RNA sequence: UUUUUUUU
């Protein structure tokens, strides 16, 4: 009964986690967190219940309204415990909600802190011990390479050095977000005549281990795919087995859903086909990714007379040289600040290489909305765009959906597949000897809509899918400075002759958990060792997206002012607005919030109340000057505040919820290569002890910065964020144009924070 | 660090 971490054993100050069964303390002691959520936050863990001889007694934490225990959802009103949402927006007085985890340690009225008396019993212990404890436990319940070169001589060298920084990355991902209780199972028979467990971040699919251990029943386990998903039912068809499921037993079942590397094992399969696979790239290319000296090629090619396309965009003449330029190299590297047309020109130069060639183009991006982005670009000049994407994002709404490879098979198919669909549709179900039929003609017909596309358009890992079995011999990689070189190499190594790779090393790198792979250089993409070996790069510096005055700080900021304007004020204004900005002929402003983080829903992200409801007024301000939901877009640093703002809106939308919906809320991340005429920026980060976390990364604000057209909202606590050498310079930039407020949208005042 | 990627 003492927590397993110090070993404090006040009854006052210990809690159970109800998962592993094991007890932690309420302090924060060589952790920044208290014990207790450092191991929530750490195990997936979600339900925790009081000591016995605790002021409040056994009790498991819980939500008066519907229920659920997760921690990290709970708080109070004055008492009685309510989820975060949706129990604590219905409406005793809900606006005086506040959560039960503050300032990352439980309440002192839920878990009290050790007197020093009994802070005695808590042994010295550092952070790593308490961090390779944790590890520890993933197992057992127990107490307490190459350099990457210059220059490589050969293709097994390369994969050698990349090899093991990729596995370190793959190892420290399945141990970071690995999953994990009491399951009731209901038994049936699939038509196909497999057995089915229904009970109780998710797709259907996705692989599941079911397992038994109790005093029912013998061991046993089970593996198999989702086939139904919660509307409230999960249903799981099980794979064939030598031994029999046990449906006569209802309750004690463990269900796990099983880690994918994929993404990983599609960069190992690459490196491999690059030392391996002899068909699988070219001699130039080849040698240029070894770090070699090689000879400029050029290709005979007809070039047009004008490259800019009728009805849509007219290029400058640095864009139209750089098409002009690209069109005959075996590899273009094109760089350029933000909204300088990159992939306008890109797109210009995919078309012009399609009605020469008449040859299917590669095209992807390491997002998914870049690849989406792209697509509908490149549909709108009129190639033939197949968008294949992953299979876990099948039902994920798109833009482009009607360019999905399975939207693609069921429209325009015909005799046996069409009875085959209708059929699995309308019955939900297949039978073994149909769904093997089924696989065959669906395999036949995404082959034949693969090989007769102008471009087929994917993410750069998404290009390992085992459907693109075929050769692409030229590659267009967007967004590629987001992507390790390992990720850039799987679209490339693919019978690659030409390759274009667009980039900016100022906006955001790849996300590398592991930082001893990190460390070892596996930040660095192929666009910018490419560079640092010598390759001349296409630049691109005029930018056409945004209003002159939002161009002005991250230009100076991160590209020493170098960043030209291709469009005017006059160009970037809007004429009848009344939209409350706090300057004149300045469409900036940023909004000082004094809310504080919360730990989101799945314990290792954050949200932000305060800002999150700001968030919602100033669209209704927008809505209210006319502005459409398609011209409005909402970004995020964190997946827990995009997540919150945008059920909060459903919840309390001043106007008809349906407007909320359509407006875009998105990580920055996620966001980059997109933009909108309307960004409301939330921050979010909001804390004691002034910390920031990746919000540190320079590219990850200038991505924030740059993504609005005619106006910009920056949501944040200066607070916090002052602290910060970087952010203090943009208050700053702020405060100078008279644009940094405080207090409510519709009487905004000087921010009073003392910035030095 | 908490973000991108991914499933017969
Ligand atoms: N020559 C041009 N004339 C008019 N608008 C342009 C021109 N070049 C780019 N744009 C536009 O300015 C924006 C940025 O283009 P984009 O390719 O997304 O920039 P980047 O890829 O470098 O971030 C878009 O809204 C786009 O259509
Ligand atoms: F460089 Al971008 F949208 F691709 F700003
Ligand atoms: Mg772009
Ligand atoms: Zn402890
Ligand atoms: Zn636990
Ligand atoms: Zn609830």
């Amino acid at each position: 009964n003492s927590c397993a971490y110090c070993g404090i054993d006040s009854a006052k100050c210990v809690i159970k986690c109800n998962s592993c069964k094991k007890w932690f303390c309420n302090t924060k002691n060589g952790t920044s967190s208290s014990h207790i959520v450092n191991h929530l936050v750490l195990s997936h863990h979600n339900v925790v219940s009081l000591h016995p001889d605790s002021d409040l007694g056994d009790t498991v934490l819980e939500c008066y309204n519907c229920g659920r225990k997760n921690v990290f959802l709970l708080g109070f009103v004055s008492v009685v415990l309510l989820c975060r949402i949706p129990c604590a927006q219905t409406k005793w007085d809900t606006d005086q909600w506040q959560p039960l985890i503050e300032d990352r340690q439980l309440l002192s009225w839920v878990a009290e802190q050790p007197t020093e008396e009994e802070k005695l019993k808590a042994r010295l212990i550092t952070p790593s011990q308490i961090s390779k404890l944790e590890a520890k436990w993933r197992s057992n319940k127990d107490a307490t390479i190459p350099p990457l070169l210059l220059r490589y001589q050969d293709a097994y060298e390369y994969q050698r050095s990349y090899g093991p920084l990729i596995k370190l990355e793959a190892d420290y991902d399945k141990q970071l977000k690995e999953s994990q209780e009491h399951i009731s199972v209901s038994w049936s028979l699939a038509l196909n005549n497999r057995h089915l467990a229904s009970f109780t971040k998710v797709a259907i699919g996705d692989e599941m281990i079911l397992w038994y251990s109790g005093m029912q029943h013998p061991d046993w386990e089970g593996r198999g795919y989702i086939v139904r998903l919660p509307n409230d039912t999960f249903t799981l068809e099980l794979k064939p087995s030598k031994t029999p499921p046990p449906t006569h037993l209802t309750t004690g079942f463990t269900a796990e859903f099983i880690w994918k590397g994929t993404s990983y094992d599609r960069m190992q399969d690459a490196l491999k086909k690059f030392a391996i696979d002899k068909k699988s790239i070219s001699g130039y290319l080849y040698y240029k990714i070894l770090g070699h000296q090689v000879v400029d090629i050029s290709f005979d090619v007809p070039l047009p007379k004008e490259f800019s396309i009728p009805n849509f965009a007219q290029l400058n003449s640095s864009q139209s040289n750089a098409v002009s330029h690209v069109l005959q190299r075996p590899l273009s590297l094109i760089q350029g600040p933000p909204g300088t047309g990159k992939t306008v020109t890109s797109a210009t130069i995919v078309y012009h290489l399609s009605k020469i060639h008449k040859d299917r183009i590669l095209v992807c991006a390491p997002s998914n909305v870049a690849v989406d982005h792209l697509a509908a670009k490149l549909r709108d000049l009129g190639l033939k765009v197949v968008r294949l994407t992953a299979k876990s994002r099948e039902d994920v709404e798109s833009s482009v959906s009607n360019l999905a490879l399975h939207n693609l098979v069921g429209r325009g198919a015909k005799g046996e597949l069409k009875n085959l669909l209708k059929l699995k549709d309308e019955v939900g179900e297949l039978s073994a000897s149909d769904t093997k039929r089924f696989v065959k003609l669906v395999r036949k017909t995404e082959a034949e809509i693969l090989n007769k596309a102008d471009v087929v358009c994917c993410t750069c890992v998404g290009a390992g899918d085992k459907r693109l079995d075929t050769k692409f011999r030229t590659v267009l990689i967007d967004e590629s400075t987001q992507a390790s070189e390992p990720e850039c190499l799987i679209p490339i190594v693919k019978g690659a002759k030409q390759v274009i790779l667009v980039g900016d090393h100022q906006q955001l790198g790849p996300v590398i958990l592991e930082r001893k792979a990190a460390d070892a250089g596996l930040k660095q993409s192929l666009f910018e060792r490419l560079i640092s070996l010598g390759h001349v790069p296409i630049r691109l510096e005029v930018q056409y997206r945004m209003n002159p005055y939002l161009s002005e700080f991250p230009s100076n900021m991160f590209y020493e002012g170098s960043l030209q304007n291709g469009v005017t004020i006059e160009q970037r204004t809007v004429p009848n607005s009344k939209f409350p900005w706090p300057i004149r002929g300045i469409p900036m402003m940023f909004w000082a919030n004094y809310g504080r983080e919360e730990i989101s829903a799945n314990g290792t992200s954050f949200l932000n109340r305060i800002e999150a409801m700001n968030c919602e007024r100033i669209i209704t301000k927008l809505f209210r000057d006319g502005v459409k939901p398609e011209q409005i877009g909402v970004i995020t640093p964190y997946e827990g505040q995009r997540a919150y703002i945008l059920q909060y809106m459903q919840m309390n939308g001043s106007l008809d919820k349906d407007l909320y919906i359509k407006v875009e809320v998105a990580s920055v991340d996620a966001f980059q290569g997109r933009e909108k005429d309307y960004i409301i920026l939330s921050c979010v980060r909001a804390n004691e002890q002034q910390a920031i976390g990746f919000l540190r990364d320079p590219r990850r604000l200038n991505v924030g910065l740059t993504r609005a057209k005619y106006g910009l909202v920056i949501l944040g606590n200066p607070r916090s964020l002052a602290r910060n050498t970087l952010w203090n310079h943009l208050l700053i930039h702020f405060r100078e144009k008279g644009c940094l407020v405080e207090g409510t949208l519709d009487n905004l005042q000087l921010c009073t924070v003392q910035l030095v």
